[PDB]
């Protein structure tokens, strides 16, 4: 205050320990950058192959991925749904098209645009645009058990994605980034910047990691919105990314960037070929760490046991969810 200084107030904490560091020589992930008209899955060996997962000549508008089912759902820029269901980075199955009931709660015309999967739920979210707002509504993988969330807006999302361990859908408008839980009852607006570009969501990080491509900088944005923190970048503008790690993944025009965020972008430490590719709107990375059912945190407390002659009682706490984490 302005008098003078109250007491000390004394806390004991550990951070998480350090993140194995896989080389050039042993790095063994799998990627899929998504273009509009080329879709494509990637091996990050030394000796990687460069195949095409699926070709559509229609524009592709919002990509979706699961992990346990592997499958990408596909939007086009008209509206109507395809779900293709692939396994390993090639075709198991071809696209069907899922049909969607408007219902009583879409009472004018809407058409989709966006694809969003959550997989505790197994429920997708999507929102609409409508031909006067855009209105984010949820339903089932089937798609007859459809209820809309939140509040109809002028302003385009251009991405959406779920945290769904941490319960929470993140929609970045070119005005604001937004979050909101799964079930429309709190809604939060984090950060405002003119144009952002793409997103990435790390559950067990509690971090936003943000590419604009219009500053060409680090961005951080937690979870509250109130802490925003840059790094130094290597230069080139890259309108997606993928991080693995402390490593960095920047797709170039004809090869892939390999940076650690302090090494010049000039000398990666290993290139894949991507000429098939015209530009990069998603590069999604195939590991089981983007979609953790593990919440990384626990340790019960207030253990009370009420006891008999040959009988006991025993009721504890579950431990407390924390603020970055939804109800
Ligand atoms: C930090 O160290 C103290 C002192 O040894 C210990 O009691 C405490 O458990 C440590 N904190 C964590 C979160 O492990």
């Amino acid at each position: 205050n302005k008098q003078g200084e109250g007491p000390v107030a004394k806390g004991f904490v550990q951070t998480h320990s350090a993140r194995n560091e896989k080389p050039a020589k042993d790095l063994t992930e799998s990627v899929l950058l998504v273009g509009r008209r080329a879709v494509m899955w990637q091996s990050l060996e030394p000796a990687g192959e460069n195949s095409m997962i699926y070709q559509s000549q229609e524009e592709l508008a919002d990509i979706a991925w699961s992990k346990r089912e592997q499958q990408l759902w596909l939007l086009n820029v008209h509206g109507e749904l395809r779900s293709l269901k692939f396994e390993s980075g090639q075709m198991v199955s071809p696209a069907q098209q899922l049909k969607l009931d408007l219902g009583n709660i879409s009472s004018g015309r809407w058409v989709p645009r966006r694809l969003s999967f959550d997989w505790l739920h197994h429920r997708l979210y999507f929102a609409m645009e409508s031909p006067e707002s855009f209105q984010i509504i949820s339903t089932d993988l089937l798609g007859e058990s459809a209820q809309k969330v939140g509040e109809s807006f002028d302003l385009p999302v251009e991405q959406l994605e779920v945290d769904a361990l941490n319960g929470w859908i993140f929609w970045r408008n070119e005005e604001s980034l937004w979050r909101q839980d799964l079930h429309g009852r709190m809604i939060h607006r984090l950060l405002r910047i003119r144009q952002p570009g793409w997103f990435l969501v790390q559950p067990q990080h509690f971090i936003i990691h943000l590419m604009l491509p219009q500053e060409g900088k680090f961005l951080e944005i937690s979870y509250d919105g109130g802490f925003k923190h840059p790094l130094p970048l290597p230069p080139p503008h890259w309108q997606s990314f993928a991080l693995l790690g402390r490593s960095l993944l920047l797709p170039d025009s004809g090869q892939l960037i390999l940076v650690e965020q302090q090494g010049q972008a000039a000398s990666p430490s290993a290139s894949w070929p991507l000429k098939n590719l015209p530009d990069c709107w998603a590069v999604i990375l195939l590991v089981p760490e983007s979609q953790p059912l593990t919440s990384a945190g626990g340790k019960p407390h207030s253990l009370k046991a009420l006891l008999g002659a040959q009988a006991a009682k025993i009721s504890w706490k579950e431990p407390e969810r924390n603020p970055y984490q939804s109800a």
